[PDB]
């Protein structure tokens, strides 16, 4: 009787995270062409921190 | 009546920028085989900044 704001059914069953890992696994393997190793260094540490 | 000394109108509009960037990012992606890695490092860093 009462009116829900909803989430998708695709986070309640956490899935969305492998998406997401995905992504930032795929952002570790590249490279950073325009800017330095330390800037690539740093960001890839953060990544694989979480 | 005044005599003016008047800009491009190329500048009066920020396109020229644009061209330096074009121009500074065709730096940053070149090695400098004569020189270390430091002074390439040096002037990438530079250059990042702006």
């Amino acid at each position: 009787g009462v009116l829900n704001q909803v989430l998708n059914d695709n986070i309640r069953n956490g899935h969305v995270v492998n998406q997401l890992m995905e992504a930032l696994m795929q952002l570790s393997r590249q490279q950073f062409p325009t800017m330095p190793v330390d800037y690539k260094r740093s960001i890839q540490r953060g990544i694989l921190l979480l």
